[PDB]
């Protein structure tokens, strides 16, 4: 590497909340250099060197008086001198107070490689290891930012207001580079997707269409081809470099009174696979590096939020500091952690404001509601069960375990589990139940691209590839084009129309966004709940049975308050509520009523 091969973060901003900036400089023997600079409002606090002489950590304090501009950082020693121009940018107006995604938002999740190939010329890039192969379920298909930007109208038109792409950061792996979860350069968008600048454009183009951009970040591990691996900054930059030490995934070991230190440590230091070295986040240099990088992306790309992958696999103390740092920069930001557990207490532990038995504290405002999604999928798929909806009911009843349950993200599905339609047994009626549930719950709804046209997958064994098929119309020459509707089946069109109708309708229902929820215990796989406030009541009634059901409305009078009828938004039909509610087989009704007294 050149005398200065990497300077991270590459530039910073005047007027950040946290004044300190720790530059990680990588370059041949840069570690033998002393650093200095001269710029008003910026102070060289110190520099740290480690046994690997190719790295230097330079600690700057950027004061409030620091202005946007640039200055040389000059290095001296080892018989030489080096200069590196460093830039401080002005922050965009309202940056710090940027509104993170919230309950009024609907999130559309894509996998960039699999959504739309707007530029076939970047499918392969000289110097990236893996060659594209659209025929390989785990290969690179060529989806890119240009493709995404080209279809933002479609996304906005469906009624979504936030775009969540899986990571776009460079993944220069020999295999499975497409998924994005094994970063080889945290400051660089993968060239196959586009340039850093294209990403910022994605954000600005999304913003024009009223959509925010949520970045998917990985904090716990990197790709084995990360440039650090060829020249480890320190002997303890990654955990267990020697013998491969896989994590055994005992997630409760970090929040369990009877835990063995060994399990807890295995959870946060163990590797997922030999292809993903685990970062030692108890190393302060690593912690700072990650915190800065994520802030950098938010500020640089004008993000509305983060989705933090494999949340709990990061060191607990690090997560506390990381969420604290991020939320201090962006107090209205939303960030959603992926804590993969269908147990409410296990997920709730991580949410900001949670009084934990062991004193653990956090500033993470949101988590993925796996428990609820699992309960609902179970209720839709377990046909052999007479009252499977009970699970949803009971899981929802545990919302008190979360400090802010209504800030959790509820998803119809995602790239790590079976397609919604298939989870529903490829039954439109049940799929529609899931959909209404998603659109009416006191949660932030997230929808997985492709589910709007009933894409299918397997439902057992390992088959991640089946969950991530190319969006039809994303590639030139596609038979079926979901963007235009050509080649779509009538059922797929009905599904797409239903999502458009529902999502667009939801954007105009503050009662769904902020209203209260009252649910009734399901009986015989029928379930009724209401969203309400003083302006409106929305009653959702579903009959998860292949037979008609009648529910006496006397039961729901505390919500119905004598309402004689209401119009079902789905069918437009008027539904009578005086005496009984007649639900057709496998149906769901969404009835709108005036507010309470
Ligand atoms: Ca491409
Ligand atoms: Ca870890």
């Amino acid at each position: 590497p050149t005398a200065i091969e990497h300077m991270e973060p590459p530039f910073w901003w005047a007027g950040m909340q946290h004044k300190g900036l720790q530059l990680m400089v990588h370059g041949r023997d840069i570690g033998r250099m002393e650093a200095a600079l001269d710029y008003p409002g910026v102070r060289l606090v110190s520099t740290t060197r480690v046994p690997n002489a190719n790295y230097l950590f330079v600690d700057l304090e950027i004061g409030p008086e620091a202005q946007p501009g640039s200055f040389d950082i000059v290095f001296k020693g080892d018989g030489r001198s080096e200069r590196y121009r460093y830039r401080l940018l002005a922050r965009e107006q309202g940056s710090a107070q940027r509104q993170g995604f919230g309950p009024g938002d609907a999130i559309y999740q894509i996998m960039p490689d699999r959504f739309a190939n707007g530029d076939p010329s970047n499918d392969n890039v000289a110097g990236m290891r893996e060659q594209a192969d659209r025929r390989h379920g785990g290969g690179r298909h060529g989806g890119d930012i240009r493709g995404t930007i080209d279809h933002l109208d479609y996304i906005a038109g469906l009624g979504f207001t936030q775009l969540w792409p899986t990571p776009l950061v460079e993944n220069d792996a020999a295999a499975y580079s497409y998924h994005g979860y094994a970063a080889t350069d945290h400051y660089r968008i993968d060239p196959r997707y586009g340039s850093n600048e294209d990403f910022v454009r994605l954000s600005t183009e999304a913003r024009k269409r009223g959509m925010g951009l949520i970045q998917d970040v990985v904090l716990s591990h990197i790709g084995k081809h990360h440039w650090w691996m060829k020249d480890l900054p320190t002997p303890d930059w990654i955990n267990y470099g020697g013998k491969f030490v896989p994590t055994q995934h005992h997630r409760v070991a970090v929040q369990d009174p009877y835990a063995a230190q060994a399990d807890s440590e295995n959870f946060t230091k163990g590797w997922f696979v030999e292809g993903m070295p685990d970062l030692n986040q108890t190393n302060p240099l690593v912690a700072n590096y990650l915190i800065q990088n994520n802030i950098w992306w938010i500020e640089y790309a004008g993000l509305s939020g983060l989705r933090i992958d494999t949340y709990g696999y990061s060191d607990g103390a690090f997560l506390t500091e990381y969420t604290r740092r991020l939320m201090a920069e962006y107090p209205r930001l939303n960030m959603v952690g992926e804590e993969w557990s269908t147990r409410v207490p296990v997920v709730a532990r991580w949410q900001r404001g949670k009084a934990n038995f062991d004193g653990y504290t956090s500033h993470l405002p949101s988590l993925m509601d796996f428990p609820l999604v699992d309960a609902m999928r179970n209720a839709l798929s377990k046909t052999g069960e007479e009252n499977g909806l009970n699970e949803v009911y009971e899981t929802l009843s545990l919302d008190y375990l979360y400090p802010e349950p209504q800030n959790l993200v509820l998803f119809g599905g995602n790239h790590d589990m079976a397609r919604m339609f298939s989870a529903a047994g490829e039954d439109f009626d049940r799929w529609r139940m899931n959909l209404v549930f998603l659109m009416t719950m006191p949660r932030i709804p997230q929808f997985y691209s492709g589910d709007e046209i009933l894409m299918t997958s397997t439902v057992k064994g390992r088959d991640d590839a089946s969950y991530r098929r190319d969006f039809p119309g994303g590639w030139a020459g596609d038979k079926a084009n979901a963007f235009s509707g050509a080649g779509l089946t009538s059922q797929q069109r009905a599904a797409q129309d239903l999502v458009r109708k529902l999502a667009n309708w939801r954007k105009n229902q503050p009662v769904i966004h902020n209203g209260r929820l009252m649910h009734f215990g399901p009986e015989e796989n029928t379930w009724v709940y209401f969203r309400y406030n003083k302006d409106k009541r929305i009653m959702v009634a579903m009959n998860n049975n292949d037979k008609p059901m009648t529910l006496p409305t006397a039961r729901f009078q505390e919500m119905l308050k004598g309402a004689p009828s209401g119009v079902d938004f789905l069918s437009g039909k008027t539904v009578g509520l005086g005496r009984e509610l007649r639900l057709a087989p496998k149906s769901v009704v969404v009835i709108e009523l005036p507010g309470l007294p």
